[PDB]
């Protein structure tokens, strides 16, 4: 029996306790699991956003019903990221300015998949009409019924919990961590050691054999998961694996955040995450029951912490002298290798981007999914480790490129921050995709229906940012194809068939805006 | 109005008439379509095999029901390619030799999809048992109920046409061409010009402007599709686009073929294509109603045309002096670019590999599908042309790699041909996949009920030829519940196979019903 017998996970929070719970289930009680978590001072809950596959890929795999965990972490509902003021100059404001053409400066990035007609996505029929002046509708409203639902702040489910649309989740991350920690300890025999690490003990080859705690106890193991966050106490410090800084792709490096109490009854609750453009970055807004998490992501090359905190406070009309703020400086990039020897990095210790498209928890899940799939024995076959690393680096770089596109193709040039983003070099892959897009061709066309896509892990991981997402962002920001897809000029029936699709989207949106409960009401029912 | 107005297609046969029929439909009568087809000497019908998505990708787009076209080309059913004697030395024989482990030297590459347990394909559970000495079943018999159905030569559908398994088709290519030509002419307003091309007229920019015929008629056009076959009269000759020879990946370059009458009543009809290994290549067998097509594919570096013809005759006990044979020498590879200026190559004029995995017609309809989607206007946007070319080259090279795997990993070393295959260099992408396979990892895992040769297909060939992972997927060592669930899957395959061998009609009977 040459199997891993003990897995030691350094660090708790979402990364550590998601790893523990997942491997507990994946490894079917054949492996001892230890979490070594420093006890810490509970931070204000600044809110986390997610993508639709979370319930299916993670909580369902563990057999945790959606409502059970949502009730334990003040969870609310997410149908998109909504971008505000990414095209127009000015101070940060929660309220959208107006474009030169009269439109409001908002655009949505929802989760559905576009319908097609004659094997051509709805996006392309919309672009032909917009380019030809046959419509004044925005891409998001024309192509996703969810746009209308969001505009009216209606829920993604009916009150009897019948599904109306695709959605994901907002939640308090520390509450989810605490919930998973309770799950793993009581239901899965995880040992929790509440202590600090003082030593990393290694054999002649540099493989970790044990961790010493501050109390003297030695925790032996065969596989070590670094969930220590940005410090990367195992992968970067002990194992000396270099972190590739990628601030030459994404400039932001700091965040100031808080939770803001919120009059839900008065204002309603938005079923979406908002990315509010600022002078030196952007501010998230993540509605939960009674409060929203908010954080201003910024480059400290272009704004001082005091500057950013003042602008962030002004956004919400906060007293900066009488408000509880969390400040963080982040590294942007990834390790040269995510897994070295018998040390697997997961979460912040592995890689990070600003949460502009809710990447964080997905990255954690994808890594632990891939770890379970590439799980070694004590011979640590190099190919298993290499293939895992390959998946992590491709996953990360692809999302990195995608986020850069948000900044590079913003028309804003009103502050040195927004100007500086256009001095950065675009990755080859996004240059290629823009070329494809500008000729009227689809980018990363979906090959699966929506059920398969969000229901099969590999279907989404292998096609993560689809054609619809590129259209949401490019068109949202005002970047259009140079011309329509030339094939459309030869296909009058197909154009006619797309008109019916456009009309189906209108009818569904109108019906659901009329019949759906408010997000607020669905939340009140759910959380008692 | 900068639209293409006229499309001229050089060449008929399957490539030309599939192109014409497809664009007829895709372009919705907004474009004139002309086919310039040399009248030719009807060759003996040596048979073509296909892959399952022919009906969905091609005939369904045209709205032609499967039975309508099958009846018009003597079509039969294909559930796999069955490889015979690819592991054992000797002269060519239709009968399988015997392996060291007692199994017959046959293995199947069927179209079904493997079930999974705990997100791990059945293949990996099978491999774990075989590596640990817990089973002596072959991969195909353990993992595909279709293997049992094929062994009993049963049909993939019942007599009331309920589907039982995935399948594809065998047919007479000239009959399919003739059927599509009639379709395209009568139903899609395609003009058929029966004449020989004498000149290809080009402007100052190197764009084709017209073809002159031997009768004097000038055929003007805006976009030209080269379906002229291996000669590539437009893409290679007129446009001067270089052909990339890839005989340094696949050694075979010639074929001798015929049709063989067949006693269906006595023998039944096999619902599969057979690849019968020979000393200097291999021989296809493509059963149809009343005859099977057969052709010996060979490298002429290692056997003369006369050598191959004798060995091919010997396989089936033919009189080589009194049998009508067709002889073809092929180019293996692809053009440097499939589409140059206003000339799009489709079919043999674009690219070719030996029909070891029935690639031929797939290459045609994928190209025309891609042409319709990248269809240009008269400005011929460079990006449209480049993106089309990228798809053809990836499609071709990927299938090329897959075919090389069949030869590189044969254990045969009994003739200079089989020895020579191990001197060739493996492409980077196929080396990578072998590395992945050998660690027990899946290759190109299917995400569905882009990814053309999936994990199941790699196992069919690797395991079929005797190449196993170094060890089981290590994760399985931690998953006793998952192994127990896979056992139920294995039992489902036995129970399904047994039930269907008992309830299905023979292929022969289903064919009689269909063609009567
Ligand atoms: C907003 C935030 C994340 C996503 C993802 C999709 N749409 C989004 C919208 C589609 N699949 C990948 C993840
Ligand atoms: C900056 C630094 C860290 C973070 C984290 C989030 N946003 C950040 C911004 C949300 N997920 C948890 C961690
Ligand atoms: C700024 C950016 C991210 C964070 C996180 C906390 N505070 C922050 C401040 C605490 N919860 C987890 C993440
Ligand atoms: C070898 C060379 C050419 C061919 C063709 C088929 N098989 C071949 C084998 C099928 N019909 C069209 C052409
Ligand atoms: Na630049
Ligand atoms: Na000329």
């Amino acid at each position: 029996d040459n199997r891993i017998k003990t897995v030691v996970i350094l660090g708790g929070g979402t990364a550590g306790w998601m790893t523990a719970a997942y491997l507990g289930k994946a490894l079917q009680n054949t492996v001892k699991i230890v979490v070594l978590e420093a006890p810490t001072i509970p931070r204000i809950g600044v809110g986390e956003a997610t993508v639709p596959n979370l319930q299916r890929a993670f909580f369902d795999y563990l057999g945790i019903p959606e409502e059970e965990w949502m009730r334990e972490c003040n969870a609310s509902y997410k149908m998109a990221v909504k971008f505000i003021n990414w095209r127009t100059p000015g101070e940060g404001s929660p309220d959208p300015r107006t474009l030169d053409d009269g439109h409001t400066d908002t655009f949505h990035h929802p989760f559905g998949l576009l319908p097609s007609a004659d094997q051509i996505p709805l996006s392309h029929y919309w672009a032909a009409k917009r380019l030809q002046g046959e419509t004044d509708e925005n891409f998001d409203e024309a192509c996703f019924a969810d746009t209308a639902i969001m505009n009216a702040k209606k829920a993604p489910r009916f009150l009897d919990m019948r599904r109306a649309t695709n959605y994901a989740w907002h939640f308090d991350a520390s509450k989810v961590a605490a919930f998973l920690r309770n799950f793993a300890v009581t239901k899965q025999a995880v040992e929790h050691v509440e202590d600090e690490m003082t030593e990393v003990l290694t054999d002649e080859r540099g493989f970790i054999t044990a961790l010493r705690t501050k109390s003297g106890r030695i925790l032996q193991g065969d596989l070590f998961v670094d969930c220590s966050g940005f410090r990367g106490l195992l992968i970067n410090k002990a194992m000396e694996e270099p972190f590739i800084d990628m601030s030459d792709h994404l400039l932001c490096n700091s965040a100031v955040a808080t939770a803001v109490p919120h009059d839900d009854e008065k204002n309603g609750v938005e079923p979406y995450t908002s990315s509010i453009a600022m002078e030196a970055g952007w501010t998230w807004k993540i509605p939960m029951l009674g409060r929203f998490g908010s954080g201003h992501v910024y480059s400290d090359h272009f704004a001082t912490q005091d500057e950013a905190t003042l602008a962030f406070s002004k956004l919400w009309g906060l007293d900066p002298d009488n408000t509880e703020f969390n400040h963080v400086r982040f590294r942007v990039g990834r390790n040269r290798r995510a897994w070295v020897r018998n040390c697997v990095s997961v979460g912040l210790a592995s890689c990070f981007v600003e949460p502009l498209e809710s990447s964080g928890i997905y990255f954690i899940y994808a890594a632990i999914h891939m770890l379970a799939k590439h799980f070694p024995d004590k011979t640590f076959d190099k190919v298993l480790v290499d293939r895992f690393n390959r998946e992590i680096e491709e996953m990360f770089d692809d999302t990195r490129d995608f986020l850069q596109a948000h900044y590079y193709f913003s028309p804003r040039v009103d502050t040195p921050f927004w100007r500086a983003n256009k001095e950065l070099k675009l990755a080859d892959s996004i240059k290629d995709k823009v070329e494809t897009y500008r000729a009227g061709l689809p980018v990363n066309l979906p090959v699966t229906d929506e059920g398969t896509y969000y229901g099969n892990f590999e279907a989404e991981f292998r096609n993560f940012w689809t054609n619809g997402s590129y259209y949401c962002i490019f068109a949202g920001l005002g970047l259009m194809p140079r011309n329509p897809l030339p094939a459309l000029a030869y296909k009058p029936q197909s154009i006619a068939e797309a008109e019916l699709l456009f009309a189906d989207v209108k009818r569904k949106g109108d019906t659901l805006v009329e019949s759906l409960p408010s997000t607020y009401d669905l939340l009140r029912q759910l959380h008692g």
